[PDB]
């Protein structure tokens, strides 16, 4: 059922994992270019995209800027070495929706990648104050500008959105982190790429911290 777009450097890994993740009854696609990546992924529409930090003709954050002229809210897992990924990291969590260190063992990634999947299909209000949320394609516009957020960042602001209530963050963890089953720190990274990517110098922020609570919408 679910499509997956797969480009991995190293040549015996990559076979193993196409055929290791056919085996759960997905369709891989296998490519060892880039450019090539990037021209499948702008036509068909990938449930996960498994690169590399770097791809060999690109970097992968240079990928994703790409797909997301059309494709915001792609859905990039990173599979890398430790050191490669760190050098990248702050980078990488800001384009992937997650990412999973060299040497991999596969029944840790083939149940990653379930949880991935499980969290987006659940997800799966229309304005606030200049905002305009398209749900169907998963894209926000502030104005006559589309907004382009990630899918991390799509899931975090529809979570607040959806909820008149302040959420904690352990609640925003278990909505956005659906599946994936504890650190709380991650929420308040996401929340800072949110605000980077919504909020006018000037203008109240888009998400208001709550003192001793969490994070809600805030109005202008």
């Amino acid at each position: 059922g679910k499509r997956i777009l797969l480009l991995e450097k190293e040549r015996n890994l990559a076979h193993f994992l196409s055929l290791e993740l056919q085996k759960e009854q997905y369709r891989v696609d296998l490519v060892e270019e880039g450019q090539k990546a990037l021209s499948m992924a702008l036509q068909t529409d990938y449930d996960l995209i498994l690169l590399n930090v770097n791809l060999g003709d690109m970097m992968a954050q240079d990928f994703a800027e790409k797909l997301s002229r059309t494709k915001p809210a792609s859905v990039i897992m990173i599979l890398d070495h430790w050191e490669d990924l760190q050098e990248e990291l702050e980078v990488v969590q800001r384009f992937a929706v997650s990412y999973i260190y060299k040497p991999v063992l596969i029944e840790n990634l083939v149940a990653r990648i379930s949880a991935i999947f499980r969290g987006r299909d659940f997800i799966d209000p229309r304005t606030y104050r200049n905002l305009r949320i398209d749900v169907e394609h998963h894209t926000v516009y502030r104005g006559e500008e589309m907004i382009a957020l990630t899918r991390r960042e799509y899931d975090l602001l529809a979570t607040l959105m959806g909820s008149k209530k302040v959420l904690t963050r352990e609640q925003l963890l278990e909505s956005v982190w659906k599946y994936e089953s504890t650190e709380t720190n991650i929420v308040d990274v996401y929340i800072r790429y949110l605000r980077s990517k919504l909020d006018v110098k000037g203008q109240k922020s888009y998400i208001k911290t709550v003192r001793g609570v969490g994070y809600t919408m805030q109005e202008g």
